RNA sequence: UGUCUAAGACAG
RNA sequence: UGUCUAAGACAG
RNA sequence: UGUCUAAGACA
RNA sequence: UGUCUAAGACA
């Protein structure tokens, strides 16, 4: 209806969250970027095309800076070393529908929801065991 | 503990929830299937990997199946009218520590979080503007 | 005396069991089929023979059905959907006692019993994990 | 979660079992291994893969050692006499519930069950007759 | 019996222990690593394959991290400067008994214990003299 | 001081020790040889070096032989039935403290301690699971 | 790197 | 990198 | 589809 | 040693 705005990406309860806000429209890519230099900030991308006959193709994209020992605004080299990245590829049929577009995304819900087992390895610096 | 472990992918308040389980762990890539024929099975695969030499990369994958009935040859079988496919890229540096780690979670938890721009625009067909 | 008698392949209670029962011998191969429609019974065929010198070696096969009804041109018969196909090579040496196969049978038993891993992987359209 | 434990082989009351336990996983090929001298070993093997479009299949094989002394220029080491080798292939589609499958895996069970044919044969070293 | 389980790596009685556990099973390899970032944890990995017709063998290696000056978190550069390497590869005859095993682990905890040449050498930036 | 000296290498509580003893420092490789025929003796070998030009390498090796009375021409005598190798590389940066010495030898230490994880699956010829 | 018959070897 | 019929693929 | 010393092989 | 429609096959 017009979902272009501002949002909490990271929550840690009203106090401390990290907000990301519209920064760009070139293209049609939509981008969200925190209020830091922009190699500091959490940003966001995302777009949406018919990748072929039979789907649409939604691509996500999200940079996570590293804070542990970080300095706010001084200049972290190499650049590779403070940064982690995101690169979601959402393939949908065609046929979808908006209800089964919903059930698409809960299943994303699901599969990052706290205490889980994907993103509890991630936060522990592991694999599955 | 041991994170491989079984987990519900699709919540729908308790009856109705598309739960997924361990089914494999071959080659080091851990596989999640729900209860069903293999050939109308929601899937969860993940894997990590030492990247660079100085990254870590996890890929995950989760197949979204819209099943139905299929009369091949007079007979009828289970199968998949289609399938949807979110992949996800994840490259995180070994410097991260885990606060670090819980910090990207968050992040994609918050980015698909209900109400939020991108879950908004794949539950409706739509781009973000 | 004889052993190429009947037997329950399929154990479900009382009823609901699946029996076969000797069909043909033909070039010392022994052969099992359950009642009704040839077409959707359940087969069972074994046979031994004098591999080698010092060895000895048995074939046991399995067949189960999916049942179903085919339609085509309005005419239906009875049908397989599918079959799901077991095949066994069991090489025992000529030294081998009484003692020694009683042994080996215990073996095979125990890998297909109630709970251990090949059987639980195998019902649950899983690998090993 | 886990199916990759160690399992009892053959059950001969509560003492005189053989216990085999996991020992290695490469090439998405689980191998179980009795204790003691690797030499006179039980063995066990699994593994599964997608043996066409519509098929997946199992490889298991099972090794049973008889147990025996070598003695060489008047040296002795723990060996096997000889060794008794079970290796079965299991095809089954991907159209199969986990029904159909608890269904195969009573089959097995069922071949193989005291009484019936080929345990009594094999246990005899006989055939059919 | 299930020994893939945390335990006391570097022990300091209690008070300032470095404890290890569980993080990864891909490919049957057991890795336990510490509680820190990959780049200054302390990691341990394991696995056993049959080298050869008459040898299994065990190969276990161990990654160290330099403490002094350390900087908790922080992106240390080059990491070889801030990291030592430890690889084991134990061969064993496949004759070699349970007791035989546990006097080649003797053999390794003498090899190491507090107060022999080889762990005094090594504590002492020395070699042998 | 000197660390050049014999230590016990396998501990059995006073008798049935299994001590070694410095026997050979040619071409700067230390031996350690326990008192029998070469040919059945118990043999520990070390050595460092400046590997690279911020490292330098220790290597460690022993030998654990299985003592047995071989007739070779009608004549009897003192052999190794086979013998068990372990080898170690350990490579520890030059900025690498004392205290950070003694933290490698202490984790090499309680990685074999008794009742931990890598010890036990040794000692009962098995893997990590 | 990996393997062995093991401070010397072989196949990268 | 991109795409798909999806841990395997194809066209850089 | 088969054999052996068996996840490697040999036809 | 392997695949399928499976005691017949196909490499």
């Amino acid at each position: 209806a017009s979902n272009f705005t501002q949002f909490v990406l990271v929550d840690n309860g009203g106090t401390g969250d990290v907000t990301v806000a519209p920064s760009n429209f070139a293209n049609g890519v939509a981008e969200w970027i925190s209020s830091n230099s922009r190699s500091q900030a959490y940003k966001v991308t995302c777009s949406v095309r018919q990748s072929s006959a039979q789907n649409r193709k939604y691509t996500i994209k999200v940079e996570v800076p590293k804070v542990a020992t970080q300095t706010v605004g001084g200049v972290e080299l190499p650049v590779a070393a403070w940064r982690s990245y995101l690169a979601m590829k959402l393939t949908i049929p065609i046929f979808a529908t908006n209800s089964d577009c919903e059930l698409i995304v809960k299943a994303m819900q699901g599969l990052l929801k706290d205490g889980n087992p994907i993103p509890s390895a991630i936060a522990a610096n592991s694999g599955i065991y």
